[PDB]
């Protein structure tokens, strides 16, 4: 199969994201609803934007996107690869950086968390 | 007041441009890297991202994705735009560079991480 | 009561042993990886690290370094030991694999990052 | 020159660390005094332990170490390479993960920060 980004996905936390169509330059838009937050705020649905790499028209492309959170001053980016898994299902295997806002450039050292996120189609 | 729009460089000698940021915090840009993990000839590549506009912070967070035109890889960057008394700006960012692998059993080795600090041209 | 001492495995089928932990929180262990970024034959390698004992938490953080015997690389792991209802343990860790580069100009590409979840074997 | 880990180092935060002799199995011990913390706690000098890789006895070895902080429940690991810089000085280029203690497994996702640290002698 070719692995496509377009569709509704979910992860183990129960966070969901929807990615729209991917255009000829590899650009896509979507929305992300996170299950969990580092804020003390009400979570809202937040937009994301990114690109899939189309060099050599790989069936399992890499891609990246940015989630522009609407209830926090933070930003997360994700990057990964759209695989066909051993069981034939599409899966997105990604890593992320969550950048918090700090007040002072001397506090920049602690502003970035890292992690993984694995998505399956919902 | 710290704006991402401009031409930027880092110590590695890579440059990036970022254009205007629209009311939804979106922007497009270009990135010309001085270095590569590929043995391919480097080409200028496009980037796209967003600046966070919650509470209209003067030192906003942001992220963008670089869609490399000479490899199968993708890099994302996230960071913050810092600006001092004299209006001098610095973007402090961290990145993940995702390589393509052929088999999902090699996924574990596919992601590099590092920092990039940009200043204006 | 989440203890690191034991034999552990991950989904790649790598295994690790960790022996007794000191009153100083030091431990020694071994790692036999299922996968390598090198083209060399894998060999069992030693590891050394510490568990944090502050407030003697039941679910302590810890870190350790694996000194690979078949490559010029080093990997460090850091995480937390979680234990459930039935006394079932899982170590959730993240790791940086540092490759050797010959020239300092190539340092930017030398560090890979990932996760590893271990269960008792 | 061969790049040696043993000695007293500092970074741009003003954090200092002292590494002792490296033994024949590549092991070393030291102490770390951080300038900053992500906690609301009082900082104290803390021990570190790690190893240098001695495969092919490279003059610029990789290494890793763990700082077992004595004033928080956190752990940081650092890994990197001891280079001789273009100017002939020793420099340790490292990256780190700082693992915070979370109370529950559901919150694991947010417990790891990442960053760089570059050290120079004295
Ligand atoms: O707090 C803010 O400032 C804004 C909101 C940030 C939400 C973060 S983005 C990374 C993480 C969180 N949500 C999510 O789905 N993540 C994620 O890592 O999911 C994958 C996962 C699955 C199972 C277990 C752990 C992580
Ligand atoms: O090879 C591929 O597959 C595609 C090309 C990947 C290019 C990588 S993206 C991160 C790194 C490299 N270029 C660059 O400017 N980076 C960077 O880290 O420079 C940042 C820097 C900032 C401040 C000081 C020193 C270096
Ligand atoms: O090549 C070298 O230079 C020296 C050897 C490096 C081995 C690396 S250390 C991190 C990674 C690899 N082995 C392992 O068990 N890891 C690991 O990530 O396992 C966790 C895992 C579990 C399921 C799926 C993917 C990863
Ligand atoms: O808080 C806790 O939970 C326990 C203590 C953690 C101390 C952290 S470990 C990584 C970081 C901090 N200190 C330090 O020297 N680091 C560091 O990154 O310094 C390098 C640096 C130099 C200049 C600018 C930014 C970073
Ligand atoms: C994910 O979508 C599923 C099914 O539609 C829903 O039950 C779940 O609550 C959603 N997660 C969030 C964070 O909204
Ligand atoms: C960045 O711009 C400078 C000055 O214009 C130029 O000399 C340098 O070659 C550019 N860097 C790259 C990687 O093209
Ligand atoms: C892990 O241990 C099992 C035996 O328990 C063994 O079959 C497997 O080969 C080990 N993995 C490696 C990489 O040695
Ligand atoms: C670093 O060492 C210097 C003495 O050379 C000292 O002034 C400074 O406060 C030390 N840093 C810390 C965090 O104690």
């Amino acid at each position: 199969r070719k692995c496509s980004l377009t569709g509704k996905w979910t992860n183990d936390l129960g966070s969901n994201m929807t990615i729209g169509a991917v255009n000829s330059r590899g650009e896509f838009t979507g929305t992300y609803i996170t299950a969990v937050t580092a804020t003390s705020n009400e979570i809202k649905e937040s937009p994301l934007h990114g690109t899939q790499n189309t060099i050599n028209k790989r069936t399992q492309p890499t891609f990246g996107f940015t989630v522009n959170w609407k209830f926090s001053e933070s930003t997360t980016v994700f990057t990964g690869q759209c695989f066909i898994d051993r069981n034939g299902k599409e899966v997105l295997k990604t890593m992320w950086l969550l950048r918090s806002s700090v007040n002072d450039i001397g506090d920049d050292w602690k502003a970035t968390r890292v992690g993984i996120n694995i998505f399956t189609r919902l």
